[PDB]
């Protein structure tokens, strides 16, 4: 049953190498080892092993699945003080809140931006409104303003949330799960400003996360709605791209989803007070984030005082700033119904298959359902 020592669990993607390293730095002040792996599914896998009493101490993973492993009880509540949380932007800390009660510690921070061609743009476009325009000028040379992934609400949410959607109103570390914001005239705005779009034929109701990828990095479009994951494959490309701010659609900001990383206590395990000291006082400092970022990068972080360091790259920056605007994603299980249901009603609206005000309806009714 472990005890005496410390197991983490991390993603094959992260910098477990970089995270085993502050690890040693532990056992050196301690004498306690720590255990680094990344087993494979490992967020299939933690439900069923922690279920009866077996597991790591610690798991890593994105803040939306702490809320069913919460749910059954599988993560132990975190005390932090005060002081402690002031070292972490603030907004990150709803993300770890599961009806209240802390579940979980955030690290890592990642949210769409708006991507594009420094050769064919000059500078990018302020506003949604101004991207018609943009895109008759640039098809002038046989280029196109914009394309991005539209099958999936996660790329399609920034612009219809913009002016009022959001999916569960949150007021207090709790959802309140019958105030959904898919229907409203916020929403209705954002999706009607999107269908235009296809129907003026600015963008093609086909265009998925292959098609949009391929056009930027072969040069062919002037912009994309991507994540920090995407920026390899840019690099690759040759092209001479910026990340920035996404677009404001009515004046007001775009609210992109914002998935954070977070990091939680087995309730079962034995070495809570351990855990405890190796989180806040080892990982969580400039030095502990340093080595995990050198082995792999981390993106925006949640720590203050590193992200400042971070923010010298201007895309992080940008990250980082959409995430700040961005809209923190339920954990809750009704979110299941809203992928579903707001993923139909877009596809929908943006085949003719039904209207706006139709498709939107319907999404309203089979989440609050």
């Amino acid at each position: 049953i472990e005890e005496g020592k410390l197991v983490i669990w991390i993603n094959g993607d992260k910098g477990y190498n970089g995270l085993a390293e502050v690890g040693k730095k532990f056992e050196k002040d301690t004498g306690i080892k720590v255990t680094v792996e990344h087993p494979d599914k490992l967020e299939e896998k933690f439900p069923q092993v922690a279920a009866t009493g077996d597991g790591p101490d610690i798991i890593f993973w994105a803040h939306d699945r702490f809320g069913g492993y919460a749910q059954s009880g599988l993560l132990a509540e975190i005390t932090p003080d005060k002081a402690f949380q002031d070292k972490l932007y603030p907004f990150t800390w709803d993300a770890v809140r599961y009806n209240g009660k802390l579940i979980a510690y955030p690290i890592a921070v990642e949210a769409l931006s708006l991507i594009y061609n420094k050769d064919l743009l000059p500078n990018p476009p302020k506003t949604w409104e101004e991207i018609p325009a943009l895109d008759k000028e640039l098809k002038a040379k046989g280029k196109s303003a914009l394309m991005f992934n539209l099958q999936e609400p996660y790329f399609t949410w920034p612009l219809i949330a913009a002016d009022g959607g959001y999916a569960f109103k949150y007021e207090n570390g709790k959802y309140d799960i019958k105030d959904v914001g898919v229907d409203n005239a916020g929403a209705k705005a954002g999706l009607t400003f999107l269908v235009d779009l296809i129907k003026n034929k600015h963008m093609n109701a086909d265009t998925d996360y292959s098609i949009a990828e391929a056009a930027f990095n072969k040069g062919e479009t002037a912009m994309t709605i991507n994540g920090p994951w995407a920026w390899s494959n840019i690099d690759t490309s040759k092209v001479n791209y910026g990340v920035t701010v996404l677009p404001t659609f009515k004046g007001q900001p775009s609210k992109p989803f914002v998935g954070v990383l977070s990091a939680g206590i087995n309730a079962a395990s034995p070495n809570k007070e351990l855990a405890k000291e190796f989180l806040e006082n080892y990982l969580l400092t400039d030095e502990g984030l340093e080595a995990v970022n050198k082995d792999k990068p981390l993106g925006a972080v949640a720590l203050k005082s590193y992200e400042e360091e971070l923010a010298k790259d201007p895309r992080i920056a940008a990250t980082m700033e959409n995430a700040q605007k961005g809209e923190i994603m339920p954990n809750i299980p009704q979110m299941s119904a809203f992928w579903y249901a707001v993923r139909t009603a877009v596809i929908n609206a943006a085949s003719g298959r039904q209207t706006v005000d139709e498709a939107l309806k319907d999404a309203q009714t089979r989440i609050t359902k």
